[PDB]
């Protein structure tokens, strides 16, 4: 049976999707506050991105609506450049996940089609894929400033590739993203473990050496060694010796105490300055470390990842909305009237971002602690109160300190019903559903099967 907490996650997933029908339907973003529409992909990105997330709450006579408009309106032959990596997480992991849950293979169909349209991406001197590729024409470029690539976005595609080559017996897909991986492996310039944000396509080399983040270009690199490693039935040991190395690497280097709290933060380092600077793209971690937990890492991981979900938890709370900034500042001495989450002016806003939700369900699954429960329905009715568009829709915002006036940004992030809303829901759940032993999440929340 759905519980009360759930029942709020489906009364919000509904006021999202009647703006996206009404304003936005087939259309890569809705505009709640104008009610209009965004494309960048022009591929429905949202309705891509919540197909699994509808399965999921239930939705059915709303996921049969999005797949007749898979069926007859998804056609990939348009002359538009899109990033690899954005492809693969939403489109590509999601429509894998969706032909999963439903059984339905158009899913299936379409995502061949996608996938075979993104390989000209791999033909680089270094096989490491520039950043565009044109899935009509087949041209693959780099940025225009540069020929290097993010290394993120080069390491955060390996799941989707990898089971679209299951799924089909075709190895390209999995031959390509594995070079990648294989390459990154034996790379120098690291800082025990920790990677540059960087990557040149033809070199092969890391650029921008000696400065590491764990947000932004770099953070999901080390959530995909951990995951490829669960996905491929825990045979792969390089992937898991990288992982265990960079864990070590940021309690090493990355890891300080903020004031007054003394919460366990994660910062930056540029040539050996350390900065205390946090995205909240960094609260992944916690969810990552405690996936590792369960699949067998050492307790000293579960005890990082406590500490830093309670980090996460106090970037949302110290907020006036409850809504974590895009990227927080700790103090590592005390300042007197400060609180421990310091944000610049500039970075205040929220873009409706789930990696504080994402981890909260994966130290709820391992741990069993209700807290992160409560924390989680907080954090909710935060959206609820402070994002709600009355026509239909969630908007991101651009000011998580002023509760009166948190000022609308009019834009919907395909995330928000993809990830934040899922992440949620089963959080809630009191139940079997999309068990760690049988799946592992992308990092755009669509689940796929562990071999
Ligand atoms: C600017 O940050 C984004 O892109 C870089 C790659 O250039 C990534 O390193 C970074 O994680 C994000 S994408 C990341 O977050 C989104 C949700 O907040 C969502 O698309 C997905 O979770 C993705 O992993
Ligand atoms: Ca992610």
């Amino acid at each position: 049976h759905l519980n009360y907490r759930q029942k709020g996650v489906i009364d919000v997933f509904l006021h999202a999707w009647k703006g996206y029908r009404k304003f936005a339907w087939g259309h890569d973003e809705l505009k709640p506050v104008s009610r209009s529409f965004s494309e960048w992909f022009g591929l429905g990105l949202t309705l891509i991105d919540a197909l699994d997330t509808m399965w999921i709450l239930g939705l059915r006579k709303e996921f049969e609506e999005a797949r007749k408009w898979v069926s007859k309106k998804l056609h990939f032959e348009k002359d538009v450049d899109v990033n690899l990596f954005e492809s693969t997480i939403r489109i590509l992991g999601g429509l894998l996940s969706a032909y999963h849950l439903s059984g339905d293979s158009l899913f299936l169909r379409k995502a061949e089609d996608f996938g075979n349209r993104l390989m000209p991406a791999f033909r680089t001197p270094s096989k490491i894929p520039y950043s565009d590729v044109n899935i009509g024409t087949g041209v693959a470029h780099p940025p225009r400033w540069t020929s290097d690539s993010t290394v993120a976005e080069v390491t955060s595609i390996q799941l989707e590739f990898r089971e679209l080559s299951r799924l089909t017996g075709d190895k390209k897909f999995q031959e390509a993203v594995e070079k990648v991986t294989q390459h990154i492996h034996g790379l120098s310039g690291k800082k025990d473990g920790l990677v540059p944000m960087f990557i040149n396509t033809h070199s092969g080399l890391f650029t921008h050496l000696g400065v590491f983040t764990l947000g932004a270009r770099a953070d999901s690199y080390y959530e995909y060694l951990l995951k490829q490693w669960i996905q491929g039935g825990k045979q792969e040991t390089q992937l898991l010796e990288d992982y265990v190395e960079a864990i070590e690497g940021v309690r090493t280097h990355l890891l300080r105490h903020s004031e007054p709290s003394k919460l366990t933060f994660v910062g930056e380092l540029a040539h050996g300055r350390f900065s205390a600077k946090m995205d909240h793209l960094v609260c992944f971690l916690p969810g990552t470390l405690a996936l590792g937990v369960y699949h067998g890492l050492p307790a000293s991981h579960m005890e990082l990842a406590q500490e830093l979900m309670e980090t996460c938890y106090q970037m949302n709370r110290q907020m006036e909305t409850g809504l974590s900034p895009e990227i927080v500042h700790f103090n590592l001495y005390p300042q007197p009237g400060r609180r421990d989450v310091e944000v610049k002016p500039a970075d205040r806003h929220n873009l409706l971002r789930p990696e504080t939700v994402e981890s909260l369900f994966y130290l709820y699954r391992v741990t069993g602690d209700r807290k992160y429960q409560d924390w989680g329905w907080e954090i909710l009715q935060s959206f609820s109160r402070f994002t709600r568009v009355p026509s239909g829709g969630y908007s991101s915002i651009n000011n998580v300190q002023d509760p009166q006036k948190p000022e609308p940004r009019d834009k919907m992030e395909s995330f928000f019903l993809g990830e934040t809303l899922k992440y949620l829901f089963l959080l809630f759940s009191d139940d079997n559903l999309l068990s760690l032993d049988a799946y592992v999440f992308n990092t755009e929340a669509h689940p796929l099967p562990i071999w």
